[PDB]
């Protein structure tokens, strides 16, 4: 269990800050804060970890949704990461992430953006 | 708020079974059972969706993780699905996945498999 | 070899239409007009196959490129398609795809959609 | 047209080594070494860029694919990359990329892999 390694204050390459708590259950519960886009102050996040991983140094499963409504703005959008907690002196969540966009079905094609983050316990 | 469009019980493609509930504040909750892979009986999802979407036709955007693990069965993965409720006669839940699994550091850049899943409310 | 099998015009669910030929060593050439998007007309694609497949009923693995740019538009983007042929009655390209486009470094993080299109030698 | 810019030998943070010539008409072509994978020695790769990128500071659109097979090798595989090069002291192909794996029908949904590459012209 990296229950403990991984609640805490993380911060990605962008600047983001994401806030979890890890549950002994496989629950993730926290916030989200983006550096970049349609995006103000704090949004719910929640997801699911390995809360049994590997013992042969395999990180530790995870991912978290976060749907970008809160009570100053609607982006009408939700990203997704998945991706693995990595312990040590430089613990990292390394992610790739899905963020989907409503769309009319004419524009489904163009709904979907693709990218990866890196989440240390450290900041820019 | 397609709260009630949402709610329910989905199929996707590969005979695979998502149970759900939509809360008023954008939470999902809910169990997944895979047709395929490394998993046996029902995992525990958690999610968000945009529950005021816009008025204007599109679909309403959300999100969902499982954690592939259970009383049976530990696959060390977790899968994020990123994608829109588009509601209607024939509702449909259009995703595109994310599956990371624990690896070493050595195997990181073969971790995840990416795909894509439509989900019905009426079965295979 | 799917030389034969691949070689031809082939249409996608948006409507778009693919014309490559195969050749005997791995390469993939013709033209992509696509129904969507910032696009008019033909655009060069290039690519590769695997020109010796496994003989144990799996597809044939390929990928190809269009850079947004001829004569008539530049849409400053680029999408690769990475995907399998599929023999047969209802022969299919199955791919997913990513399209990068150029930006700013603030914006790199909006570069890259995803999305997934199925190929068949009959239209819409 | 940073055609001079992405002519070269190029390396990422795998160890991986791309060679590859611009055309002035929007072709890539050259070589990829993989250091990690079913891979042997160098696979013919080719793609297509943008020949005349936005004068703005944005990058330049660029994708490519390798099929792997070669003299040594058939790994019934291919790889697209999709991403854009930053030009200047520090000049940079950024991508993600798609590897799909032929596969039976039965295994299609755990067919390709998902991740990304950052090219440098100096190596590690
Ligand atoms: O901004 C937010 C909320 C904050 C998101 C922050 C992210 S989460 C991942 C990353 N980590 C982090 O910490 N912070 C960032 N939500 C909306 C985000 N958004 C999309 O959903 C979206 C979805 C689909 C297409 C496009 C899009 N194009 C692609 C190119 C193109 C070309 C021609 C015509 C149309 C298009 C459309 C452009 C921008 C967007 C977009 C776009 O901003
Ligand atoms: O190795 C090569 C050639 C060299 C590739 C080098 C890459 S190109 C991108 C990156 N940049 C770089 O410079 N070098 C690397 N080709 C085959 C590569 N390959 C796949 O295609 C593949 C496709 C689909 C699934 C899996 C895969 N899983 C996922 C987890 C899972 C769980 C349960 C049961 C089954 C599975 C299957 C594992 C390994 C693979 C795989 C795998 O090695």
């Amino acid at each position: 269990r990296d229950q403990a390694g991984i609640t805490g204050t993380w911060y990605n390459q962008l600047g983001s800050t994401f806030i979890v708590t890890a549950g002994a259950d496989g629950a993730l519960t926290g916030t989200y804060e983006s550096a970049v886009g349609n995006a103000e102050s704090r949004y719910v996040l929640t997801g699911r970890y390995d809360s049994a991983p590997a013992t042969d140094g395999s990180g530790t499963a995870l991912g978290w949704t976060v749907a970008w409504k809160n009570n100053y703005r609607n982006a009408h959008s939700a990203t997704t990461w998945s991706g693995q907690y990595v312990g040590g002196a430089e613990a990292r969540i390394n992610t790739q992430w899905l963020l989907t966009s409503g769309t009319t079905e004419a524009n489904a094609w163009k709904s979907t953006l693709v990218g990866h983050d890196t989440f240390t316990k450290v900041k820019p």
